[PDB]
């Protein structure tokens, strides 16, 4: 890949459904890319489902290509907000809107 400063390689879910979780996760990106890794992000105190994931590819094409089929796609019955991130920049800005703002799972800004 050439657009990032580093290989865009992991992508932020966020407002995903409660029912979307590890296994969910890779058994749907893996249509779209070669997945290596998946993590869930939880409530600090109640490790409840935030909505939020991160999903790291092998390649920047899959990382792309999951964004492209996801982002603003109804999986059970919410619509998901996929994009590329550095980091977990967004995902950490989003874990904080919600676990300590006022925001929740499905209200959180992105």
């Amino acid at each position: 890949g050439h657009m990032g400063q580093i290989p865009l390689k992991e992508v932020t879910f966020a407002r995903l459904n409660d029912n979307v979780r590890e296994t969910f996760l890779k058994d749907m990106c893996r249509k779209y890319g070669e997945v290596e890794e998946v993590e869930i992000l939880l409530h600090p105190r109640t490790r409840k489902h935030l909505g939020l994931a991160r999903v790291l590819f092998t390649s920047t094409r899959g990382a792309k290509e999951t964004v492209k089929n996801l982002h603003l796609t109804s999986v059970m019955g919410n619509i998901i907000h996929a994009q590329l991130d550095i980091k977990g920049q967004q995902r950490m800005k989003y874990y904080e809107l919600i676990v300590n703002g006022s925001y929740t799972p499905q209200t959180v800004p992105t």
